């Protein structure tokens, strides 16, 4: 064929029923995530060849970064309940990466601060139940497929991207061909 098991993809011996359709996760410790994010763009160039009908999501683990990791899971679910998704995921991947300049929760937060939530509504945010939730959730659909890695993809709970067996000399061609993937296993 052309898209082959175990070439551009792999598939879970133990599928995940009930699994969100496009199912993202990274960290704001891992390195190819930042360049996921930064350089190449990858969710947004899934998003434009996705169906109509399908959602997105991205959850962030707990795995790298230790008590900080665990914190930017917290966050990244604060941005999730207030979407602020776009206000502050560069912000975070440059304070964690480039410039070093998280390293509490407080650092974080300002994060947040600086792209226009207000204090109060962070705290808010912050301790609320809503957001507990939002945290199990994560944790759980990771748990759910055994997550080890990031960055990574899963299609209906069922397929697994895999970029490696992708040709990398060409940015923008690993791009399509990572989302056109995504797109042929969305059909699958």
């Amino acid at each position: 064929a052309q898209y082959e098991d175990g070439k551009q993809y792999t598939t879970l011996e133990k599928p995940v029923a009930g699994a969100p359709q496009v199912l993202e996760f990274f960290s704001f410790f891992c390195p190819h995530c930042y360049q996921f994010e930064e350089v190449l763009h990858i969710s947004d160039n899934v998003k434009k060849k996705l169906p109509e009908g399908v959602k997105m999501t991205k959850y962030h683990v707990n795995f790298m970064g230790g008590d900080l990791g665990k914190d930017l899971t917290q966050a990244w679910a604060v941005a999730m309940a207030l979407g602020v998704e776009d206000k502050v995921t560069v912000p975070l991947f440059e304070g964690v990466q480039k410039t070093q300049t998280i390293r509490s929760a407080s650092d974080i937060r300002d994060v947040f601060i600086n792209a226009g939530i207000k204090g109060e509504e962070y705290d808010a945010a912050w301790n609320s139940f809503v957001v507990k939730s939002l945290v199990a959730q994560q944790e759980k659909a990771a748990a759910d497929v055994q997550l080890r890695g990031v960055p990574a993809m899963f299609v209906n709970g069922k397929y697994q991207l895999n970029p490696q067996g992708m040709d990398t000399s060409n940015m923008d061609v690993f791009v399509q061909q990572y989302a056109d993937t995504v797109k042929y296993l969305s059909e699958k």
